[PDB]
């Protein structure tokens, strides 16, 4: 996974998975895609707060289903409302014209968390989410 350089991993997590800037996937995805310079095939927005995800980082460590040598993952405990956005119409030379479907659900999630970026993440949160590993 890669991010634009002005973001820490936690900031990028928040941009991709928390700050759904419209309740409509096509609009919300414009932000992510404009930053990544491509249309993502799929993306999940969790209808939860960043603070709530930080607190999930405090749940017991577990193996990450997507990256099995990693043990920095944490299960949400409870289901949360979320929205899955799926690309319906690619437009790689004009990202603004990508269109998405959306699928609401209530599901558990598994997040990878790490120590914050020393220089650029706020000291408020020593431990931050960095990857949305799995939805279940």
């Amino acid at each position: 996974h890669v991010k634009p350089p002005q973001f820490t991993w936690a900031q990028w997590f928040e941009t991709q998975h928390i700050n759904m800037t419209s309740q409509q996937c096509t609009n919300a995805m414009q932000v992510i895609n404009n930053y990544q310079r491509r249309c993502k095939n799929q993306n999940t927005f969790l209808l939860t707060t960043f603070a709530n995800v930080v607190n999930v980082c405090g749940n017991p460590n577990m193996t990450c289903p997507s990256n099995k040598t990693r043990k920095n993952c944490h299960h949400s405990g409870s289901q949360v409302p979320l929205i899955h956005c799926n690309l319906t119409t690619p437009s790689p030379q004009n990202i603004s014209n990508c269109r998405y479907a959306q699928t609401p659900a209530n599901m558990f999630y598994i997040v990878a968390c790490d120590n914050r970026d020393q220089r650029r993440d706020p000291p408020q949160y020593p431990v931050v989410p960095v990857h949305l590993d799995r939805i279940i």
